[PDB]
């Protein structure tokens, strides 16, 4: 139902999904007036990110993004509970405007954004259960800029022509997910927010890394042209483009940084 | 029945005001990739802006902004139809994040923004009737930044004390409203959009002047701190801050400019 364009687009999500009009919404613009250094923001540790190349992981077009399912043995160490991986996915723009990150920095969009979604597996037996509970989810966000070809991201992008339509699934060999993260992961922004898609649950601890990664113009164009929101047999196809939400009012929140300058 | 925060804030406007989820929504980011010079964009003429110093004009806090009523002999010449003034008002942020313009320029907010609202008096009898009709409205927008003290803006701001609470009203002696416009009004951005407040009708021809005006740090703080959304005897007062809408998606569309250089 919900979309990023037209009558069912983001200003209407709250009609069906009340949390979309509630507090603590994401994404946000990261800018100086709302940043505050917090020396207690110690480095995360990425455990079991190096997935075996002999195993395979399900890539699915869900009608809104492309998502890779991740195993629960993959987890973040360093939060106040263990958060185990559940899936990663992307947000992007379109061929004529490759500026589709969700978070912005000092008012500017990056080309795209990767989210790696984790859930509190100490407390909950699955991400769905966790998704509507306080600090149930932790998402890592990587800002993506147009730059050099990125062989690691291509381990995902080379399979897109196989998940072109809603409901389609493909298998991706395992690779080291840490290769999708930027330099100096110890430098990040941290804030309490929400899912950026319906149902917009305000249950996410966000970590946005300070530094972007690069993928090429050709890899952005492939991501921006490969996928459809609709099923393979739909007589009204809709391209999966511009699948990012506008930034949200801050509502008195600060964003805490692990870097001072 | 609508606010800029909490459950009745901007993501929920479309429930009771469907146009807020429709096409042509404002405000937008004015950025370089979407600007196009249009030599057809000739200077506007501001007629009847020099309000009789012998008349008085009603200033009201309406719960959403401070509004000054304007007379129908004040008008813009230079558009296809005459557009007669109805009211002016402002939008601003808060002292902790004093960047509350509605339009942005290359992703940047200005401190505040003045709107002078006009309606098509050639086609329609009053602004209420024009507001949901084709070619109905024209708004001039001035971007405001902190700098030197501005005596002309103080012709309004010196009355804020008298309109602290919702419902309150003051009378302002006429002065020359052209004094609120920036330098080189021939230089502007032009696009078709919407009201930025409910009912968000997509009936506004926008003119956003290229150059900002300045007000002092004290004047900006006064604007940010002087007013409440709530009635005087409301036991839970709410400050009138952050009364701007987030920027809207604007895809496959241009903003025309009267300047190239
Ligand atoms: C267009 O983007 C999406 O489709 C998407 C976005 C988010 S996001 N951008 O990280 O807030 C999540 S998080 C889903 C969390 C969750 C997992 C399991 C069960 C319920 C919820 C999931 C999806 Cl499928
Ligand atoms: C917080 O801002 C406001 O309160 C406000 C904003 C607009 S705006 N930002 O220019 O879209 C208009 S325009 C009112 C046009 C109109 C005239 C008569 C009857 C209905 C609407 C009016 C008001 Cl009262
Ligand atoms: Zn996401
Ligand atoms: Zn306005």
């Amino acid at each position: 139902k919900w979309t990023y364009f037209g009558p069912d687009g983001e200003n209407s999500w709250s009609k069906k999904y009340p949390s979309c009009g509630g507090l603590l919404q994401s994404p946000i613009d990261l800018h100086s007036d709302i940043l505050q250094y917090d020396a207690s923001l110690t480095p995360l540790e990425f455990q079991g990110y190096n997935l075996s190349a002999n195993k395979q992981f399900l890539l699915t077009n869900n009608g809104h993004s492309v998502k890779l399912n991740l195993p629960s043995d993959m987890h973040i160490q360093g939060l106040q509970s263990r958060y185990s991986a559940t899936q990663l996915h992307l947000h992007w723009g379109n061929p004529n405007d490759p500026h589709g990150s969700e978070h912005t920095v000092s008012g500017q969009h990056f080309a795209a954004e990767l989210h790696i979604v984790h859930y509190n597996s100490d407390l909950y037996p699955d991400a769905s259960t966790a998704s509507n509970k306080s600090e149930g989810l932790a998402v890592l966000a990587v800002l993506i800029e147009m730059g050099s070809f990125n062989p690691s991201y291509d381990k995902i992008f080379s399979h897109l022509q196989h998940v072109k339509y809603k409901g389609q699934e493909a298998f991706v060999p395992g690779f080291n997910i840490e290769e999708l993260l930027p330099e100096r992961t110890a430098e990040y922004y941290r804030y309490r927010g929400s899912l950026t898609t319906p149902p917009c649950n305000p249950t996410v601890l966000w970590t946005v890394f300070r530094n972007p990664v690069q993928i090429s113009q050709e890899q952005l164009l492939a991501l921006e042209t490969a996928l459809y929101c609709t099923h393979m047999d739909d007589p009204s196809p809709r391209e999966m483009i511009n699948n990012f939400r506008q930034v949200q009012k801050f509502d008195e929140r600060l964003v805490y940084t692990s870097f001072s300058q």
